[PDB]
């Protein structure tokens, strides 16, 4: 698809619903994205910044990692 995932969590393709879960967590992962890039810009960091990076957390205890080596660096950094 559009990238390439990093070590995903292999559980999520052996579920029967495992069709669904490409674009949904494509979706989640932009939501996430787009809402962090959002919050640090705007220095949100109690309710907005704090909950989108609480939400990447639940997003890698649910799908593993699954994204971009070149979006794993822009995380870390």
């Amino acid at each position: 698809r559009g990238f390439v995932p990093q070590k995903e969590i292999v559980y999520n393709k052996l579920l029967p619903y495992a069709e669904r879960l490409d674009a949904e967590s494509d979706l989640q992962l932009a939501q996430i994205k787009c809402n962090l890039g959002r919050a640090v810009q705007l220095q949100e960091l109690w309710p907005g910044g704090l909950f989108w990076t609480r939400k990447l957390s639940t997003y890698i205890r649910l799908y593993g990692r699954k994204f971009s080596k070149e979006d794993h660096v822009l995380f870390i950094k």
